[PDB]
């Protein structure tokens, strides 16, 4: 990938609205970039910087900051906007007969392994287990702690073993009480077992073909196999506990640990694109609407490789994973950039 | 690396006296291999042999055994035997002002990490910690016990700490106390930090050169460096824990928990030459005088990389370590194997 400096005057321009938006949300990232190499300065500066005045943000972009636009090859500046999104699940704090799937907090008889300074070819490897006598064993798989529980507390209750299963490949999400108010729950351990994805094991029982295993054909497969779910679970040995964090209308945490915004957040290549930089988006929305708007790099998503990317988190809830499942929109990307700095490789 | 079948005319001749030892050495083993799917049978058909009789014993290796020649790297069959012993020390029961360093049984607090149902990848090696919180920290490597002590059994003392670096790497020793009885000790776990010879840190010191690092040199530069013995041992974060025998004639037991037999027991690559194989050996005594002989594959040593190799154990004492010690020798190695059997691939 290559940058490539562009004139403010060659930037699409951009609504009050949106420009305000996506600078509170990238301005949102200032309090932990007070000690950053690039950020810092350009953030004291926004922090004085009101957040309802326009020409006071355009001011302080165009005579603090230079602009680029992100090439990479064959397709040059025409990039690739994919869409994410945080998922709610229907539960309860307490268990009922529609709510019974546990949702568990860390065990504290699970030993994390940190045996990495003796034995670097360990690093990346999540090494745990339970201390019986003086033998550290494996820890529970997913599937004893499906049919026995868990030592440890129960944050919530899920209604479904699917919604578990995607909650804890995400990391985090959201639970949807009778009342209405919501529970925040984000990652916070795993067993130790090894991560095996229960679409490979759909895909060697015959049951999907690789290029059909999508996640709502996994759902459209087990609402189609009830009594084969337990076993599809069980595939993935692998199982994740949770903190629950205050409760709270900010969006989650990604990777900078900063609340994403919905429409003003993207996940890109920590490379290309250090977190924390302030971008330039023109796309659209798959319906053709134009969005053209900054946005944050406040999480992490790079694979980048031949074509720009970037992922555009949407917010939370069914249909904010609606929008975000039919994002594949031609879109083109601007790294904005303190003036005097050099730029990253 | 290869098995090259050789025909028995091609093997060396030896004499009666070391072929009834050698064959007497490598029967032992049989009490602990009825269950092993290759030597179980041969066991048998030897159980029925006179050890007095030289010809009833070449008579049943020649009909029920083949040969084959050990060859690996560039010297193919010229290999390098050494040789290793049972150190006996001077120490005491107690501490004394002339005997202060502690040799320790397993600590209570040593966790052994047994993960490698999950990660195959770890079955090699050595994983030990200490529990700290919910954390397995490493435990305390070599330098730190010198210093400090560990919370374990004391089984004697010794009164010099080079004693104890030499009793770890032999992994067996006699201690000596004041009425002349003694004591035995045998490897009973470690430390978990990988290990790393004394001799290397001589030379990245610029110490010694490569070529004259002898454990007689090492224990000399000891003795004219006292203040330095401590950061010398440090040097090697691994730290060996001992068991207690009650005092006996027989030899020290190996990998195959057989007691060895001084000049017919080797230390064998395990995976190249199976615990309890029989083997022709071919080789000489540091002063130039031949050893031919028939040697049980009793113990488990370094792997083949690039060179045969065996360690041939000299019993115990003062002269047999002056005899391993100066073992450096050329040999040529052959494996015995029941017919028809498959070799280890």
């Amino acid at each position: 990938a290559t940058y490539a400096k562009a004139a403010w005057s060659a930037l699409p321009p951009v609504s009050d609205t949106d420009l305000q938006a996506g600078f509170v949300a990238w301005r949102s990232s200032c309090t932990r970039l007070k000690n950053d190499a690039v950020w810092a300065k350009p953030c004291a500066t926004a922090a004085a910087v009101s957040d309802k005045d326009p020409a006071a943000i355009r001011q302080f972009l165009q005579r603090d900051l230079d602009a680029y636009a992100l090439r990479a090859g064959g397709h040059q500046a025409d990039g690739l906007i994919t869409g994410y999104y945080e998922p709610i699940y229907a539960g309860s704090l307490t268990r009922t007969a529609t709510a019974t799937v546990p949702v568990y907090g860390t065990p504290d008889d699970l030993v994390v392994v940190q045996l990495e300074s003796l034995y670097p070819e360990l690093k990346g490897k999540r090494l745990r287990g339970r201390v019986e006598g003086k033998v550290l064993k494996p820890y529970d798989d997913a599937g004893t702690i499906a049919a026995k529980g868990a030592n440890a507390p129960v944050l919530a209750w899920l209604t479904d073993p699917m919604d578990l299963q995607l909650l804890q490949i995400q990391g985090s999400g959201r639970v949807r009480l009778a009342d209405g108010k919501q529970v925040r729950l984000a990652y916070a351990e795993q067993n130790g077992h090894p991560y095996r994805a229960i679409g490979r094991w759909l895909v060697d029982q015959g049951q999907l073909k690789k290029e059909d295993v999508t996640m709502d054909a996994i759902r459209a497969w087990a609402r189609a196999n009830p009594a084969r779910v337990p076993e599809l679970l069980r595939s993935n040995p692998s199982y994740v506990f949770f903190v629950r964090n205050p409760d709270s209308p900010e969006g989650p945490r990604g990777s900078l640990n900063v609340p994403l915004t919905a429409g003003y957040s993207v996940a890109v290549d920590r490379s290309v694109v250090p977190l924390g930089s302030l971008l330039w988006l023109s796309t659209t929305r798959p319906d053709g609407t134009p969005v053209v708007r900054p946005v944050a790099a406040q999480d992490t998503g790079g694979a980048i490789a031949g074509e720009v990317r970037a992922d555009l988190y949407w917010g939370s809830g069914d249909a904010a994973g609606k929008l975000a499942g039919d994002m594949k929109q031609k879109g083109n990307i601007w790294m904005l950039w303190p003036k005097g700095v050099p730029l990253p490789n």
